[PDB]
DNA sequence: TGAAGAGAAACCAGAGTATACCAGTTACTTCTGTAACTCAATTTTCGGGTCCTAGTACACTGATGG
């Protein structure tokens, strides 16, 4: 439970926004365009 | 018996002479690229926040005047 507790620490050290969920929310992480548009 | 030069002891500039730098170039190296795995250090870049000062909307207030 302790080394389990330690490494929560150690992710939460490791974690990280919202801003890249924004009007495009799917982005290649390649070059972060969204798809094509829709035919609507 | 002076005259026209003869000799003599000073200055004075200048032409070789003496330096005095000032470039003029031959080898003889490193340093590229590519490849690769490695690891750490360092930089770049990149999307998003972050804080801050300055207006802005908007419902309400508070008279105000005719």
């Amino acid at each position: 439970q302790n080394r389990e507790q330690q490494e929560e620490l150690m992710r939460d050290l490791a974690g990280s926004y919202m801003g890249h969920f924004m009007k495009p929310y799917f982005k290649d992480k390649v070059t972060g365009v969204g798809p094509p548009a829709n035919e609507d």
